[PDB]
């Protein structure tokens, strides 16, 4: 099967929420992405509704032609929204109310019960769960044990590497983590900080199932337009695999 | 002489600052806009460097092929920077820091002395001053008496009008204010809230020298790309005048 | 006051409804059209929901950046839906459950009580009413007398003209009818059967406020794409006025 | 031997037939498609001529630069039309006058005499026959036994799969069925319900000769234009094979 | 009314007829032209079928969305074909079997009876006749007297002018001829040798109803593509009139 | 090494020569093609200067950025011009003057001495010689014995095959001939009649060095423009080899 | 009638001559420009052949579809080249210190016999002569006295104005000089330093016959490509006259 | 893994410096290239600042989203600039006669102490150093001996080959030199004179890390625009490795 691309459109909403106006509309962006290389659309419903809103989730759930990947913190509010929304995928992330963006991976190994119940609860509601974690063997083994079918490896450290060596070290760390996760029966994704110049090495990793990318695509889109921004990212991804 | 377009690129920076990375870069957005219909580039340096930064102003000042319109609050920090930067145009606006955007016009009539000096100060630097004000005769007479070459009428109320009637009222108000301003020897600009659907009626106002538009252009841009977004806005404006 | 274009996206749904699938989605078409020259989006909620559905109307009302023009028959059902949806505009038309399309013109002059009540009811909910009528001064006088602020002249006979002379005659007739309409205080729109080759003569009529075009645009769109189809239509319309 | 694409333009006519007008014209669509990646054009001449008409078939047979694949039910009428038109390919399908679309699969195993005669008759006129069947080895063995050189596996159950597991199962089933088909000397096509997101798994099946896709392409076309819609589909198909 | 453009597609056929292949097909070119600025499609059925064939006329007559302008010599063969074909317009030209192209205008003043019967015969068959003639008062008066509703002034001499003065003289000669023709009640067209650099002066002439252009459009199309080639010619024409 | 594309621009001239004007100009068409996938430009100087002229060869020789492939008949006039012009490649073909195009291959086996000298003569000028021949071993052995570096297999019969079977026969014949030619140390090219739909099977033949294609490319060009036409042909060829 | 644009392609050669290679080729740039809004092509053959070369001139003279405007210094070498070349226009420019004014134009009032001689000589050969001069009444009287039919006003000072005031002044001086020149029977062009942002004010001057623009267009072309850069400039010019 | 492309934007500055103006601006060309396939940007800061200037370097260092490859001659001025500039890469090149070999590369084997010194010094500052040298074993041993981590092979001879044979020879010599260089622990780049038609053979060499290309891309850009020129070059490179 081919490498999939999940396009995170949160930042379309962050441009909108800077004013009280309704544009640009994430609902439009999703249609564009889905027709230009996206295999899924991702939204992170933050507790503070900083960008994506309940209104967005609600309409997107009815308009997406592919499937929704709902990113959210593991809280009662979100599990409840998640269960009612029935998104195809749900990606559990850690979240501070005023963090710049998603900081690190979930602390699964240190909250086994909490994650186990959440996975169970989402799974009963027919949602395929993905735990966003660091390329960390302990967290990976834990994710598998709490029952999650997917993990999504945080590519931030790789993305922020300051030197070519630091970068190669993070790459290898991620590739090995991915291999270990698959050996435990997990399906594995990756995301955060992926760009047009750093994505191919990540996409070359065989175990990768889907990459979730947002900011870099939206950043290219304001110059170039979303359609091309997405098509270009999807092109580079398949090139790395061929 | 033709109606001019000033593109505000603040929101390119908004998108960039949502994260710690450097893209999208306001410097790229300016080249694009200048080559697609913009006659000048506007940047608003907020006290809280929310979006546009000193870095941005410093490089932009060296890369713009047209000219800078520096929107700023009337404070000593800003006046010093302006005198220092020598932007072709300077647009004085009220500011609070935690504001969603620039609300209404400047209280010029109520601070004649403070405005009188800033105008003289900036003009001695060879900068052309624009006072962002409400479509209010008291304020226009003030701006005139104080010596500012330009005023920029706030189109916010017109943009937010809730009914067709309310819109029409706000329009006639801006149109009558523009004629009045012109009769006092002021050159008049307009801006804030202008979109692809409400710009023409404002562009048709004879006295209008330049319209400063930002958010609606960036909003169209994440869908179509900055180039077409700017070219479209400019096309609508020239059509209005024709 | 620029000639406006209202894009009827009914036929996007005509294509969607031929199968059980959900694409093409009217919601996407609306965003494209509103950004390519459409000043308003029009949908005909038929008694038989052959294309636009309650879902489309419910979501469109939330995603439209411009304004909805709800075409509907005068029935208790429709009037209830309209009062609740609160479209910006509402266009009342004659409906025969099994018709190929709107055959043409409401009999207002013979149902003044019915139309009078409909108009008031919709106006009470804040909806600007448009009575779809033939280029007939008796019908027009009636529309004015019943209180509708708008009328839309049926351009179908003009569109189906079999000879250049028949066409010329229906043009003159539409033109005289529109001038009469305006002298009564009515705002006048026109629609049905307009094409890329017959639209200019109608757009040239000075009294025209908005043209409502659907089928020709969708027919061009499957070939060239909605964006260019809408833009071309709007371009020809503005050329006619110049 | 490259995977071929057969573009079914039935739905261009679906849009044309909603009115009395003659556009969009299937004849134009055919030229566009044949020049954008289509290797053959497909039309379904329905008993009720709801879309493609005798005119379309008569003109298409003269304007096609590639080859026609006539989809039709097995009736004396159709067989007579086919013998006279002499399409390069003919695809026999089950037809119920009022169906939404081809429901799926001919019952060949239970009408061997009928199908045997049809196949011979068409082959006598030089037409290469294709029996549209379900991924069913009994039906497939029969198609081979009756003398048809081609079969087209119905991909509808796979397209309408409600769960990833159901989908995976219909894929495996289509795949095993195709391999069995080939071992019998049959050439195997596939069609119905294929989309931009579900086409690769089908295109990857090595035995596949030509995919016949219609609705998804037209649905994308109203948005982006036929040319790009066909090209995108063909591009994804060739990527799956590589 | 706006200046119309009749696109002559003969040369699409001349490229085709250089081989025994069927491409490029005039039928495709006509659809493109008609959707890119053409108001009518012109074909010259030559006695030697050098480019356009009976097959072309026959299919075009069924596919054109606008109307056909049949150019032909005044011979029994053509009058008969013309009457059976019932094209909207028929343009009578003089013709040698092996001339490079149409050489000059019809000799109407010297074949009054012949032209009178031909006009009559075509007119009974409901065809609007146009006599292609030189910008010559005697020929123009004659055309009017023999009954033709249209004349088409040969722009060849203007097109071939060797010097700027020779050119200005031909321009004036054509403008005066056009004025004289209109004064006699004739509707007037122009064509032959019109290019992207010489068309505007011709289009600026008020009496001009439709320009018929071929070679230059096809010559640009091989580089640029027909759509743009036509749109560009149509753009220049309307510019000259505004 | 990759499969090369040689674009024959003769038919650009065909279109130009249909009239007395200078457009379209082969010189423009060459720049376009060289920048869109062509690795060389081919021009066939016919004795009757039907399309390409001495002017064309003289300027082209100075403007080509890649290299010229001069197709000519084996006559003294031509040999002299070739020796004079110094084209990188020279392709010897049979010619009659009133022929629709180049029919079959050169009779090399039957004129060994004449061909032996032309080859030696041209090679002494530093020109690489290609003998246009039929996929016939007798001719290939002849071309080998005579000293020509290259042979170009005539793909005409393959292009004209009337049935799928006949096509397959012609293909295997060209494929086996190419391998044979290669085994005798000849470099092999192919051409004549290659289209967008039959090129791949020929491109896939391993031994093929360069395919010379003209008419189908010019034919696509009047619709889409030379650039896309060439780029498309080249894309299909590289796909075949991959 | 129509304001004309002459594109100076000198800097195409400037980029080519930076190396020993032949690309980019001015011959190609000329075809692009002539089909994108250029009404003529300008090349300045410098004595030192810094950019444009003898071959450029020789070949361009055979490939231009419009006309050549040969720019040259007044020497015997150039007069003989121009006489032999027969360009349509010749623009005499200063190339040495003993030829220019303190501003940049050709010193005509100081070389009256030389110019009188060049003018008469070029004219005998059928070349229309333009004298490149300053917006200077003395030089203009001189040009009129000497026999030149055209003058081309140097817009450099205007283009280099450092302040708005300074710019308005130079504009004025050019406009006045244009009116003055016209009153003496001279046709007048303008050029040097014209850009996308300063051209409209110059285009609006009514007496302007043609604007000669080079560097800004090529400067834009490296980013957007020559076609759009030329088209855009022409569009801006026509907007200025509407 | 992926072959990389470094775009040299020197000639953007070459076109700008031909005048006193600031356009075209290298800062813009860099954003375009980095988003169109460039993996790095190269600027050669010449002692004479013929094209790239100090401001270019200073600003580019702050705007590049990828990395800078500073090309410079080995002098104290440049070493200090590079040390202070901290570009990611530095490519040492000959700028004076007493620095080059008879071919074009830097004479390392003849200035071993100087290079050993530059290499060590740049390295201490974190700059990866590349020595631009000939496909010469002696210079390569020297570069290895001296400590440089990279060499960039001069492809000029290969690019200027006058005959196919001559070209195959230089290709071979480059390939051998690449393998040899790699065997000594050096990473290797290539560049100078690479074009759209000669790059694939160089890209196919496995040891190649990055190709540095400038003039051909800018040469193409003036025609097609920088974005497509960069994209096209990158596409050709990747095709070569597939
Ligand atoms: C779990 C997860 N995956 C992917 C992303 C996408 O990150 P980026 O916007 O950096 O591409 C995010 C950012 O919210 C995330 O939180
Ligand atoms: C202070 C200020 N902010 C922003 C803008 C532009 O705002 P908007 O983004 O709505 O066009 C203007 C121009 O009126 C302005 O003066
Ligand atoms: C009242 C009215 N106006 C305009 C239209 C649009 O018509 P068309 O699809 O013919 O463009 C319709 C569709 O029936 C309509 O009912
Ligand atoms: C009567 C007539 N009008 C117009 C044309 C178009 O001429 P051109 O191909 O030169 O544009 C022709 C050429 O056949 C013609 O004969
Ligand atoms: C003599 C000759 N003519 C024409 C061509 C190209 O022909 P076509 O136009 O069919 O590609 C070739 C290349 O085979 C050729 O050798
Ligand atoms: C006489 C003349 N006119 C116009 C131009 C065009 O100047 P620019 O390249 O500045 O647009 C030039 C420069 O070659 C010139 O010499
Ligand atoms: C060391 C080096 N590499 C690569 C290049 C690129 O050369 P070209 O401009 O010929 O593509 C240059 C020329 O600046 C160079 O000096």
């Amino acid at each position: 099967a081919e490498l999939l691309l999940g396009v995170n459109i949160d930042h379309i909403a962050t441009l909108r929420n800077a004013r009280g106006t309704a544009y640009p509309d994430p609902v439009q962006a999703a249609f564009i992405a889905e027709q230009a290389g996206a295999d899924g659309i991702t939204v992170h419903l933050r507790e503070d509704r900083r960008h994506i809103t309940d209104r967005d989730v609600r309409i997107l759930r009815q308009t997406l032609d592919t499937r929704m990947n709902l990113e959210m913190a593991v809280t009662e509010e979100m599990l409840a929204i998640a269960v009612e929304t029935k998104p195809h995928f749900c990606c559990l992330v850690p979240e501070k109310r005023q963090e710049v963006t998603t900081e690190g991976g979930l602390d699964v190994a240190g909250q086994r019960d909490k994650m186990r119940d959440a996975c169970k609860r989402l799974a009963d509601a027919g949602i395929q769960v993905s735990l966003f974690i660091d390329a960390d063997e302990e967290q990976i083994k834990a994710a598998a044990e709490v029952g999650a079918p997917f993990i999504e490896i945080h590519t931030g450290c790789y993305a922020d590497a300051k030197t070519d060596a630091e970068q190669a070290q993070e790459l290898a760390r991620i590739a090995k983590a991915a291999t270990f996760a698959a050996s435990l029966g997990l399906k594995v994704n990756a995301g955060h900080g992926l760009t047009y110049h750093n994505v191919k090495a990540i996409a070359a990793i065989p175990e990768m199932h889907e990459l979730n990318i947002g900011h870099a695509i939206i950043g290219r889109a304001v110059m170039t337009g979303l359609k091309d921004a997405v098509a270009e990212m999807k092109r580079l991804m398949l090139e790395a695999r061929g």
